[PDB]
């Protein structure tokens, strides 16, 4: 096998390419390696709001793994050993929940990175993510296809995008738009015209920072209204809510 | 809790109501709860075409156990022991594949029932079945809350239709189209005339008889049909096929 | 199904109704059901000093559900994260280990509590908790049905005992004997007189705050006692000791 | 390691000596370790009225290892391929349901010894039966350590009790009273006044012919009963029926 | 994704092409992946002498699946119900224990097709096999990339081997030197003169036929010579053996 | 069962012996139990570097229980809640990373050690620890069985050696030199010409403060070296890299 990591995810995105992403919140690998079969650009593995352990993330990595379709996962948080355990099983490309200061995203970075410039302890080598030694030379590879995303959700966020922005190794920043709505004093309510200016003008913002911008748009039309303003990782659905919503529309067809 | 056993569906069936049903088809006790959510009569965990172990069987009875949707349970084969399991763990309503002749059918129900009338192994006085014993007098009440639902599902079982639906302790009598279509000559083709006028035909004697008459129609068109000819239990999709199909539908809104 | 939150232990508790409950201490799914067929009204799933992953909390829910018995969460530590984890797979009431201080109570309301009341990220819509979108309003009606416990089990707890009881979102203060005896110098002695004496002025107090008093007593004796004290959630046994007791004494039927 | 093999089950019963079990009825590992600490002789893992997967046996004999109780395994029937799957997995003594027939007892027999005497399938070096080959000479020794015993517990069965006596290979007859008393025309109450004779001459007759004779009694006065006949290999309990017992009986004492 | 069946094994196998191969024998999907790092031909999951679960088997395919060594997964035993599971989860390529008649040959060839060519159920096309209807026409693809070895380990079965080699479908025959030495009454000795001989000769008839010969051999050395004899499906290693064997030959080094 | 705690490890380190050691790293229990079956003195299950949840951690505890190999546990790091965990499960030494001053080191001691002299949550006597009660006074026994082994493997963690040597409770000090390597400026080599003299002087430095040396190294000669300048709890492998280094091996013979 290759003795050269690649993150197609990554490439695709330092291309400037838009990728069309869906979220797993089943935990299951059964689904996982189903919704794989679809073609999604990218599937983020919920680990944050789905009960996720890390052998569930594991075996839904080894499920979608043969499929063009590029997995992200997100941890509970963004912590150091919480970062750790998912960078081990060689997930390649991160969304991280809550990064709400620059020093934050610096530590994340750190978290992320090994020593001289992070903190980041050894022992993918004999792991999943260097293929126990199949990777060669993995500490000098690893950066370059590691891919890291944040999620700015809150109005501390939105206030510090700026210094966000400028940190060193982050390649995209994610807007949650249902926590940021609450946070802006609109709690179930993404709708309203203040919410829809701020996310407009912060994806603006990310793209002319020279940075990825992402969104999860349950509703197709908001999916195309953040395409529109140059978001290029979007996520469109979330499995399970597709999942009920057909077996509703089905079962309509036959109950009065 | 209650010490009397209660089949919602067999009462149901009984009353010559129509029930409609899913194909769980995933194993996973996560996606078999969120299916319970929507509604549906019955929903059938299918032991015979997707990889459950009977633990993976027991699982999903106990995700959907506090929902109102029926659970019914299709094992590997109809064996003795296979069937056996299954009763043991609490499944009240089972649905047997590959029932050719009324001798086959006979050993089925024997496998069903306790000494004197049939060959079931004593054990579930402390199991799933009687709650641990919560269920007093399992024995006594059992037959009048098992249901038994039979698969006719080759040329070979129409041959012998009017004999099984003479054997005593068969309640239903369910017609697998693609089954039936292969075994008739048609592979791949259900939707041949001729299929057609003996689904149709064997649904009407099935209903005449007095038993409860079974189908899978993943074209909600010909489930519509089956419940004209009279079908009284009938699955209208399978969950993954939901899934699928959602899963692509969404995507294409975003590609080209 | 019900679109409707309720939470039958809160209002029980509300009215000041004696819940009589057990430690479930065996990680199963298994042993949760036979448990719940007892119908204590309560059942106590130890995530805190058994090893529950967060999906043998999930399935231990799911075993419960269809009960009268109320499932109550305990975490390894009352975090943001792992209170997040045990809120979005549907816990309604949760038994919070070392609170200490007002401040600590503070941020475990406000860690259960969506903007503006709290800290709590957005996703119970595709979660457990909010059955997948089948409760409607689950961000309106969310406070009312959650239920919070919390240990007041340390020597700086007892300090801070009135402070932590005039914490709003607060319903019930439990006092765990084990850590409380050991942090008072009486390690395995919670039977002493010193520590008997502080337990019954603590379950005093604290119902004089207008809140409910909790407790684990193993001893029946115990038992009786802290509620001759006005405890009102009383756990009463812990279902592995009594599995031992249980074993042990039909062993000595033929070994004496 | 230790190369030898050995069988303290096998060697007490040749001894004659009573050897007091345990049913383990509830899958988990996790409850057979509990169980293992109470010093039961031994401790039959149920996989046939227990939903047991392969793994789930191969997880109860991997808790109880370093315990003094003897595991013995049930499988789900005395099938050549399910009791080729539990010998590989290094259980060393087992209990066979449904044993009829003479003609059934030596196909059991068979079944569990390696060609040219019988039709155990080859492979143990590659599993736990020969700890991977640290068993020197395995095939030479096993024959020695493997302990068969068969249940009699119908009508035909007991027909057949002399002939399934005289058969080379079986170290002890089981009798299961509710099969027996079903299979006679009483289903339950168990032992009926009008089996207790039936059930008496056959433990004699067992133990006449030079066999162990075994009982499941789960009421301490049959169970006392059945060793004044001559029992010598008797369960005296279910460990899931021990904890619903004791669960209710501490709960009594607060509903009282 | 590809729309099209392929299976290299067989296409490999078709041209004579020499396939080195490994025993998979832990059950794990952690293990299978690594094993998979290592470039062998084929990789033998081995449900027939280690305790896998249907589950296991499907875990250990989706964990291989992105690398190049293919699957060839054997069953407990060749029966039409335990074939129509490892078929509907994908196994393309199935080795078939204790064929010993050119009768029993037909049915697992019969087993492995649907109308009108056998008997095999339909329900694969909501399954893994047709990836979820990804492969689109798999009824009409499915024989040509369906891939059958039997097992040849039995006095019987050499008796019958041109028998066997005439049964059209079977692409190749596998002589088991374990089963088949004690079969020939020499077990644990499957280098003696005689059986060395036989296992030669049974090898170049094989080739004569057109069909493809297989083996495994724990000794290098019996590997070389199995090659040299013409036998081109050739497991050289079992993955524990070689596990146990590293890791007492590292403990050597500091031991002595 | 046997009501006294011991630690055999412990033991041996005291008495100053040398113990050879290998990672467990796959996170199974079956391979767990196999490798146990080697005789390492001790065998190290990675919850740090290998995507182990507490329950895999149970389930190899488990798995190794009857063998004469001592497990050592490392948790994913040293906070108190994950100390709980791992104690309460019965691993009676922990090694943990990342201890880089002598607060921390203070801070580790006191999450292993029971109020009033630590900060340990008390309930081990509902846990696998106290053998469910059968380990009588484990609370008075407990601190004379527990082996505490920190990691210094970090530029800062060396600088404070001597105070973290002089912290009580500690009994061995770990260095792991790819990590500390890594940490000083040189990724990758592991042990490079410049940091060996770094390394002598600190294993020297560590038995001169009375503690027992602790090393990881996968190349032999780096191991012998180690064990030269006095180290005496030694790791001389990785079972994953034995695993794959093995299956490469074999494979190169018939790829020659
Ligand atoms: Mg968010
Ligand atoms: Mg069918
Ligand atoms: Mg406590
Ligand atoms: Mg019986
Ligand atoms: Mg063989
Ligand atoms: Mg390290």
């Amino acid at each position: 096998m290759n003795a050269l990591l690649s993150n197609p995810f990554k490439e695709r995105l330092r291309k400037g390419e838009v990728q069309i992403g869906l979220w797993l919140s089943s935990t299951t690998a059964y689904m996982a390696e189903i919704a794989a079969t679809s073609g999604y650009d990218w599937l983020l593995i919920d680990g944050e709001h789905a009960p996720n352990t890390i052998q569930d993330l594991y075996h839904q990595l080894q499920a979608v793994a043969p499929y063009a379709s590029q997995p992200v996962i997100r941890p509970v948080e963004g912590s150091k050993p919480l970062i750790k355990q998912v960078l081990d099983i060689g997930a390649q490309t991160l969304l991280i929940p809550m990064v709400d200061t620059a020093e934050q995203a610096r530590q994340v970075v750190s978290a992320t990175r090994y020593p001289p410039y992070g903190e980041r302890g050894v022992g993918a080598s004999v792991a999943r993510a260097a293929r126990w030694g199949r990777i060669e030379n993995y500490m000098a590879q690893v950066n370059d296809s590691l891919c890291l995303l944040v999620q700015v959700e809150s109005k501390t966020a939105l206030d510090n995008l700026d210094e966000i922005l400028d940190v060193e190794g982050i390649d995209g920043v994610f807007i949650g738009p249902a926590d940021l709505s609450a946070s802006l004093g609109y709690p179930d309510n993404a709708g309203h015209p203040e919410v829809q200016r701020i996310i407009e003008t912060s994806i603006r913002r990310i793209r002319a920072a020279g940075k990825a911008a992402g969104f999860l748009a349950v509703a197709p039309d908001m999916a195309q209204q953040c395409l529109a303003w140059g978001a290029n990782f979007v996520a469109v659905g979330v499995d399970t809510m597709l999942y009920s919503d057909a077996l509703d529309q089905r079962l309509a067809m036959f109950k009065s």
